[PDB]
C-alpha cells in the first residue's frame, strides 16, 4: 500500500455541495508527494461564484501526509490502499457541514470524490456573507484509533480569520473506514501548513492550494 | 406495512440534481391518501429557474400511495417494504438525453421521504428539454409492475407522452427497478398495473420557481 506513494501521485477531486437549498460543484486537479507531504491543487467552481467562502471547504487526501520512518506502521490512509471519509463541521454561531467522500486509487490518479450538505447557516453571517479573508492557519489533526469500526477518529478545530479582526472556529469530527478488506495506530497527530493563492489567468472562480504535512506525536 | 398508510400521511421529498454541468435542487411537502390514491405536493425550486422543465421530472419525484383495492392487498410491494425501498431509474427521452435516478424512500416519524439524486447526460441545446419546448401538461398513464425475485423486489417499464408546444410529443422510456432496504418479509406480486392522473398547477403567491401537484393513482390487473 505505501509503495504507491513513492514519488509523485496525480490527483482528482469532485466535490457536490448543497449548503441552504444552494447547489454548487468543485473540480480539483493536481499532484502531491508523501516522501515530502506536499500538494499542489487548483479547484474550479464550475457553477458561478460560491455560494459559500472558499477557506470553509479547504477541510474536506491526508494519505499523502508524511509519515516518518519511524512512524510508517501509524498510516491508515496508505495501508487502505480506499477508505470513506465522514465529517461533521460544526461552524460555532454559524450552520454545519455534513460530508462524505470516498478516497481510491483509480489507475495512476488519486481520487477523492465528496458529497458535502450545509444546514441552517445564518444570512448576512460569516459563511453565507463571505465575511472570511482568503486566508488559512496553520492547525493539528489529533487521530485515534477505533477497533469497533476498524477505523479512524479525530477531532480538531480550525480557525478562520474573519474581515473584522475576530476569528471562527469550525469544530470537525471525523470519521475513516476502509473500503477494501485486509492497520489502526496509536494516538498521534498531524501537523498541517496551508497556502491559498490564485491563478492571475483564471476567470472562474477558483482557488489553488499549497500544503505541507507532517505527523508526529511518537518518540 | 398496510397499516402505517390507514389515513392521512405528510410527504417531504428532496431531489439532487445535475444536468450537463448545471446543478440544481428540488424540495416538496405535501400530503397523501392510500386509501384514496391521493396526492398534493407543492414542489419549490430553491435555486431558482431549473435547467430542465418540470414534467420531465414528475416521474421521478413515491408510489406506496397508489391505491391497492381490497383484492389486491398482497401485491403492494411498496406499503409493504415499509424500513423503505430503493427506487432506481432510467429514463431515455427519444432523440434527447437521459436521465439516471436514485432514490431512498422511508419513514422518518410522521413524514414519508424520498431522497433523491439524479443525472442528466447528452441533451440538445435548443431541444425540447434544454430548450423548455415542453407545454407546463401531462397526460394518463399506465405503470407495468413485474416481479424480481433475485433482487427481492420489482421492476417496471412505461413510456411518458410529454406535450410540445408543436403539437408534437416528446417520448421518455422509463426502466425502473425497486429494491427493499431492511430484510422484508415482503410478498411479491405477480403481473399488474398503475393507472395514473397527474394534474400540474401554480400556486399564485409564490415567486419562486415552483409546481403543484394533483395526483390519483389506483392498482388494476387482477
Ligand atoms: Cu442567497
Ligand atoms: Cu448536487
Amino acid at each position: 500500500g505505501e509503495e504507491l506513494f513513492t514519488g509523485v501521485v496525480p490527483i482528482l477531486i469532485e466535490l457536490d455541495g448543497h449548503v441552504n437549498g444552494h447547489c454548487f460543484f468543485v473540480r480539483g486537479e493536481g499532484e502531491g508527494d508523501a516522501t515530502i507531504g506536499k500538494l499542489s491543487l487548483k479547484f474550479i467552481a464550475t457553477t458561478g461564484k460560491l455560494p459559500v467562502p472558499w477557506p470553509t471547504l479547504v477541510t474536506t487526501v491526508q494519505c499523502f501526509s508524511r509519515y516518518p520512518d519511524h512512524m510508517k506502521r501509524h498510516d491508515f490512509f496508505k495501508s487502505a490502499m480506499g477508505y470513506v471519509q465522514e465529517r461533521t463541521i460544526y461552524f460555532k454561531d454559524d450552520g454545519t457541514y455534513k460530508t462524505r467522500a470516498e478516497v481510491k486509487f483509480e489507475g495512476d490518479t488519486l481520487v477523492n470524490r465528496i458529497e458535502l450538505k450545509g444546514i441552517d447557516f445564518k444570512e448576512d453571517g460569516n459563511i453565507l456573507g463571505h465575511k472570511l479573508e482568503y486566508n488559512f492557519n496553520s492547525h493539528k489533526v489529533y487521530i485515534t484509533a477505533d477497533k469497533q469500526n476498524n477505523g479512524i477518529k479525530a477531532n480538531f478545530t480550525i480557525r478562520h480569520n474573519v474581515e473584522d479582526g475576530s476569528v471562527q472556529l469550525a469544530d470537525h469530527y471525523q470519521q475513516n473506514t476502509p473500503i477494501g478488506d485486509g492497520d489502526l495506530p496509536d494516538d498521534h497527530y498531524l501537523s498541517t501548513q496551508t497556502i491559498l493563492s490564485k491563478d492571475l489567468n483564471e476567470k472562474r472562480d477558483h482557488m489553488v492550494l499549497l500544503e505541507y504535512v507532517t505527523a508526529a506525536g511518537i518518540t
